[PDB]
Formats: C-alpha cells, sequence, structure tokens
C-alpha cells in the first residue's frame, strides 16, 4: 500500500500497528547481487536495476553458518540461531521508518554479532519497530556473510581476498546514503551501532577509509576491534584456509584454482569442514574472521588506534557485567546452566587450559595469581565466578576500555556505560550473572511491550536507554534531559567516569575493573 521509489526500483512495504500507532517495516530489500556461484567469496557486487515493485514484506534468507547446537529445544540459546531460511542468497536489509513518514529522521544502523560465524538481522531482538515508533528514527539491519563465506581469505588474491562480510555491510551502508532521503531519513545523520562481533565490525568502519563519509557516529556493545578474539592474523588466516582446502580435497598449488574448487563445493560441506580448521578451538574462536586484507583494512588495528587514525566522531561504549559467563557452558569442565556450577581450584585451572590452550604454562599461573586473591577462603563460588570475571574481563570489558580510553585521546566525546540489570525474563540460570548479550532488548526497547512479561522497573529502563541511544544517535549526546535523570559525564583518559545502567540507581563511576585491566592490557599480553 505504501511505495517508495529507490534507485533500483520501487518497493513495497508493510504496515504494524505498534502502542497505538503505526511504523511501516521494509522487510528484505536486496542490497547487492546475490554472491552465488563464480562470485562467492568475493566483494559485494553492485545490483542492477529492476523494473517492478519488490515486495520487502518478510523477512529474507539469513547467510549460511552453523547452528548453536549446545541446547537443544532451550529458548536461551535457540533465541540467537536463524529463524529464517539459510541460504548464499541472503544479502538483504530492514527498514523500520515511523508513521507517518518523517521529513528527515535521524538513522540507526544496527550490526549484529555471532563471532563473525553466525547471526542475522531478523532475529527477535533486533526488531526496530519500537525503536522507529518510540523515538521516531528510521532504523536499519543488515544481513552479512558470515564464517568462512564471509571472511576466508588468501590476502591479496581477490578470488578470497577477506573481509567480505565487513564489504556487505559497507555496501550496505552506501544504501542508506544513496536511498534512505526516499524513507524520510536524513542520510547525513547515522549511527551505526552493533553488539559484540558486530560491535566490533562499528569499530572498523571508525578505521576503514572507504566507511568514514558513510555514517556520523558510534555505538560499540560488548565489543570493539582490539579484543583478543576480532582480529585474525595473516598467519591464521592462511593456516584456517589451507585446513580448509585439504579437508574438502581441493588442496592445490595454485591459489586461485584452490579458490575455484572450494566454489563447486556446497555450503553444507563448507560449513560443516568450518569447525575443524580452528587449531586449538575456544568458546570465543572466530574461524573465519576480519583481516587486515589492505582493502577494507590498510595496516594493523592496534596500530592505526595507537597512532590516531580513524574517524573523528563521538563514541558510545559499554559492556555488561558477566560479559563471560555465557561462555563457561560451552566447554569449561564442572560448569552447567542446569547446576550452580560451583567448582574447585583444580577445575578453575583446567578451565584456564580450555580459554587459554595456546597460552604458556607460566601465562596460566599469572591468571590465576591475579585471580585467585580471595578477599576470603571458604566461599565455595569463588573459582567458579573467578573464572568468568577472567573470560569477561580477558575479552570484552578491558578492550572496550582500552579503546575508549585511546579513543578519548584524541580529543573526540566518549561515553561509557556499565549495563548491570539481570533480565527478569532471563532463561539461563542466575550465577550466571548480567549476561553477554542481554542487554541488547532493552536497546531495542522490547521491555516496553507491556504484554511481553517484563516488570515494570524493567519498561523504565528500557524507555530510559532508549532515550539515551536515540539522543546519541540524534545530538551526540546520550542524556535523558527530560525526568531528572543522572547526568552521563564524559569518558576522560584521566578520570574515567562511566554511567551504570540499571532498575535502582544510574550512578557515575570510575575506572572501571581497573586493577584486573591493568593485569590483562599491561602485563598479559607479553606471555
Ligand atoms: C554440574 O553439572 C556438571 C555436568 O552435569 C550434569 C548436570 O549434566 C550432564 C549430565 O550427564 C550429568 O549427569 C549431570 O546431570 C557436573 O560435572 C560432572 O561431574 C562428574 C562427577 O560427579 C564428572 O564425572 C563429569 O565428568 C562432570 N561432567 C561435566 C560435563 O562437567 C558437576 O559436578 C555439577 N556440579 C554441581 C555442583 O552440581
Ligand atoms: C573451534 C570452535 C569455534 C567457536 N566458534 C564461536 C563463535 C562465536 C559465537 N559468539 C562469539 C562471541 C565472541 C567470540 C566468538 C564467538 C562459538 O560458536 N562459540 C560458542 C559460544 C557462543 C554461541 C552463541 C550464543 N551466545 C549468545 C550471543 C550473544 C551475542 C551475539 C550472539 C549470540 C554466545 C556464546
Ligand atoms: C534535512 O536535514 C539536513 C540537515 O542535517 C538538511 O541538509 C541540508 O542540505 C543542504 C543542501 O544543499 C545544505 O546546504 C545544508 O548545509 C544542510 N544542512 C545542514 C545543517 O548541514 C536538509 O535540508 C534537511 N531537509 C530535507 C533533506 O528536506
Ligand atoms: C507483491 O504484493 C502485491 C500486493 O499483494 C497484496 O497487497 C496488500 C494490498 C495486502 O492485501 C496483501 O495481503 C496482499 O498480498 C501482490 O499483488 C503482487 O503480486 C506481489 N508481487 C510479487 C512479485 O511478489
Ligand atoms: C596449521 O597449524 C597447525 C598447528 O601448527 C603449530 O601451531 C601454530 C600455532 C604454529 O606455532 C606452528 O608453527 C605449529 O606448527 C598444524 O598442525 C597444521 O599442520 C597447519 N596446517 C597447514 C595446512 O599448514
Ligand atoms: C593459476 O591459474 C590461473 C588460471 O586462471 C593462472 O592465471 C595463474 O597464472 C596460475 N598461477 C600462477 C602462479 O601462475
Ligand atoms: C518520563 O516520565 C513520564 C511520566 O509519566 C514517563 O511516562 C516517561 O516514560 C518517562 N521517560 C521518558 C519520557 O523518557
Ligand atoms: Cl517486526
Amino acid at each position: 500500500d505504501i511505495i517508495i521509489a529507490t534507485k533500483n526500483g520501487k518497493v513495497r512495504g508493510m504496515q504494524l500497528t505498534v502502542f497505538g500507532g503505526t511504523v511501516t517495516a521494509f522487510l528484505g530489500i536486496p542490497y547487492a547481487q546475490p554472491p552465488l556461484g563464480r562470485l562467492r567469496f568475493k566483494k559485494p557486487q553492485s545490483l542492477t536495476k529492476w523494473s517492478d515493485i519488490w515486495n520487502a514484506t518478510k523477512y529474507a534468507n539469513s547467510c549460511c553458518q552453523n547452528i548453536d547446537q549446545s541446547f537443544p529445544g532451550f529458548h536461551g540459546s535457540e533465541m540467537w540461531n536463524p529463524n529464517t531460511d539459510l541460504s548464499e542468497d541472503c544479502l538483504y536489509l530492514n527498514v523500520w521508518i515511523p508513521a507517518p513518514k518523517p521529513k528527515n529522521a535521524t538513522v540507526l544502523i544496527w550490526i549484529y554479532g555471532g563471532g563473525f560465524q553466525t547471526g542475522t538481522s531478523s532475529l527477535h531482538v533486533y526488531d526496530g519497530k519500537f525503536l522507529a515508533r518510540v523515538e521516531r528514527v528510521i532504523v536499519v539491519s543488515m544481513n552479512y556473510r558470515v564464517g568462512a563465506l564471509g571472511f576466508l581469505a588468501l590476502p591479496g588474491n581477490p578470488e578470497a581476498p577477506g573481509n567480505m562480510g565487513l564489504f556487505d555491510q559497507q555496501l550496505a551502508l552506501q544504501w542508506v546514503q544513496k536511498n534512505i532521503a526516499a524513507f524520510g531519513g536524513n542520510p547525513k545523520s547515522v549511527t551505526l551501532f552493533g553488539e559484540s562481533a558486530g560491535a566490533a565490525s562499528v569499530s572498523l568502519h571508525l578505521l576503514s577509509p572507504g566507511s568514514h563519509s558513510l555514517f556520523t557516529r558510534a555505538i560499540l556493545q560488548s565489543g570493539s576491534f582490539n579484543a583478543p578474539w576480532a582480529v585474525t592474523s595473516l598467519y591464521e588466516a592462511r593456516n584456517r584456509t589451507l585446513n580448509l582446502a585439504k579437508l574438502t580435497g581441493c588442496s592445490r598449488e595454485n591459489e586461485t584454482e584452490i579458490i575455484k574448487c572450494l566454489r563447486n563445493k556446497d555450503p553444507q560441506e563448507i560449513l560443516l569442514n568450518e569447525a575443524f580448521v580452528v587449531p586449538y578451538g575456544t568458546p570465543l574462536s572466530v574461524n573465519f574472521g576480519p583481516t587486515v586484507d589492505g582493502d577494507f583494512l590498510t595496516d594493523m588495528p592496534d596500530i592505526l588506534l595507537e597512532l590516531g587514525q580513524f574517524k573523528k566522531t563521538q563514541i558510545l561504549v559499554g559492556v555488561n557485567k558477566d560479559e563471560g559467563t555465557a561462555f563457561l557452558v560451552y566447554g569449561a569442565p564442572g560448569f552447567s546452566k542446569d547446576n550452580n556450577s560451583i567448582i574447585t581450584r583444580k577445575e578453575f585451572q583446567e578451565g584456564l587450559k580450555i580459554f587459554f590452550p595456546g597460552v604458556s604454562e607460566f601465562g596460566k599461573e599469572s591468571i590465576l595469581f591475579h585471580y585467585t586473591d580471595w578477599v576470603d577462603d571458604q566461599r565455595p563460588e569463588n573459582y567458579r565466578e573467578a573464572l568468568g570475571d577472567v573470560v569477561g574481563d580477558y575479552n570484552f570489558i578491558c578492550p572496550a576500555l582500552e579503546f575508549t580510553k585511546k579513543f578519548s585521546e584524541w580529543g573526540n566525546n566518549a561515553f561509557f556505560y556499565y549495563f548491570e540489570h539481570r533480565s527478569s525474563k532471563l532463561p539461563w540460570p542466575e550465577w550466571m550473572g548480567v549476561m553477554h548479550g542481554y542487554e541488547i532488548e532493552f536497546v531495542f526497547g522490547l521491555p516496553l511491550e507491556r504484554r511481553d512479561q517484563y516488570t515494570k522497573a524493567e519498561e523504565i529502563l528500557s524507555r530510559s536507554i532508549v532515550k539515551r541511544w536515540a539522543n546519541f544517535a540524534k545530538y551526540g549526546n546520550p542524556q535523558e534531559t527530560q525526568n531528572q535523570s543522572t547526568s552521563w559525564p564524559v569518558f576522560k583518559s584521566t578520570e574515567q567516569k562511566y554511567l551504570t545502567l540499571n532498575t535502582e540507581s544510574t550512578r557515575i563511576m570510575t575506572k572501571l575493573r581497573a586493577q584486573q585491566c591493568r593485569f590483562w592490557t599491561s602485563f598479559f599480553p607479553k606471555v
């Protein structure tokens, strides 16, 4: 009933009833020629004009990916698996615009995480219709190729240059540039936001010169490119794809002939060998991920960060209180989502070997040293809580803090939050705490659905969070001005102030996990 004319053709949307109002969803618009046939592994190719009206009325195909199978029938895990047909034909995106059509609204662009191996924009917790409704921003999300099909790399070779998933992202950003005006959006006020691997994607779009002109601002949720899992080395990248070449019988001398050999293999056989390529995998392993390809990424990101080579603008950055616990039940011994996983000193030690496999015996002892100095002896949760902190502090909280320090050191406004509210609809047990990934729903305004059994404190917090994100998007400043909400101070290198987000106190604190992270960011990286 509502048709928006785009630069490639007409598209018919769909009308949703949201909170006594209306949002217009355009679900499943393609933003690239499908990366099939000879196009597999190659950069996303431009999409040529269509003559008809494309029907963007259902989510499109999710890109190929392995599914999480460790808890069949358990919502806490299955809520993250694709809710849409897998297919190599998956370069599509979604647009939620407020009804009535705005004049030119801030656009929020969501980039999902999932280790760069999994994920889809279709997910229930990435629904932008609440944001379009409640704050009159336009929400855009895109599907981008993951795992090997998105990030397999023989650096140099254009048949598989690496970073194709990032280029998918970027070409969707280009689409919002050429097209969001027709939807009533302002291409000049575009805020990227994403979570974990999506957050690290957003941070890399700050470094990549071809994205500098495609967005204004950046929100980084539980992830940043300087995290240990974010970049696979050029050594690792090559050893990873050769392992894949052996395991599919495509081992050749000629590099390009390897590639087209892996191009007549089917998505299923490629998907199934991807898991075995990681020499010693961990719950945190990125089988096939971002590389310094020389195209999207011209140098090693930690040097671009260290010497100020990034887009100058405001960042909103933050992490959750128990980032690390989700991964503990994917391999660590003595752990379980179904009991309270009290572990002993020897199970903890065995857990370090599982999360730090190729790390020195003395390196692992150093982790044990800094994290086993209890305030007190007999508290049996000590080892269980410690291994969660170790994995959280090392993988998320401290790369994020370090990213924000170094990024603020170049004069730009930065805001750090510490999300510490555990969802009352949280399917995982309570020892797991304020888990990785479970701020997302608050950011998207789901607790504003009074029908969805969230408590009223939750609805309030999500409303405040949603106002802070929209104000950051619109005005570069994540305050809630109207109600008497705590002012959110900018994060500066000396004082390192951050805002805590929760049901009760919105309090201002300083120097989060400071002692833990002098360890990780300045002693451990040497072992
Ligand atoms: C918490 O649970 C783990 C694992 O197990 C449970 C809940 O899930 C898997 C089932 O097959 C088990 O029967 C059990 O219901 C316990 O860890 C196990 O401990 C055993 C000693 O009793 C060892 O022989 C096993 O190797 C070990 N298995 C794993 C996967 O860790 C753990 O002891 C439980 N802890 C508490 C405090 O209940
Ligand atoms: C040889 C072994 C390969 C392991 N390959 C990883 C890929 C990966 C997924 N995620 C990750 C988050 C950080 C780092 C890496 C990854 C893997 O499969 N690890 C299993 C544990 C995660 C499964 C996904 C579901 N959980 C919730 C969640 C949260 C945020 C975004 C999406 C999903 C997270 C635990
Ligand atoms: C939408 O908002 C933007 C402001 O963000 C307006 O963009 C202006 O575009 C003209 C075009 O020549 C420029 O000269 C102005 O400098 C822009 N404004 C700013 C503040 O930079 C735009 O006019 C608005 N209205 C629309 C698109 O209808
Ligand atoms: C695209 O969609 C067109 C519209 O179908 C109808 O649209 C509105 C008015 C609702 O009543 C909806 O339930 C209907 O399905 C179709 O007529 C057209 O054939 C479609 N074209 C393609 C290529 O899918
Ligand atoms: C890929 O690498 C596997 C492990 O190699 C060992 O560990 C790495 C981290 C380096 O220290 C390296 O020098 C070691 O040899 C090998 O087992 C495997 O054969 C390699 N695969 C290919 C195709 O080369
Ligand atoms: C590999 O085969 C391709 C065939 O397209 C050829 O162009 C290339 O020269 C070969 N590799 C080398 C190193 O010559
Ligand atoms: C501010 O207070 C009003 C009082 O009714 C409340 O409804 C609203 O959700 C609060 N938050 C805002 C406007 O961000
Ligand atoms: Cl929806």
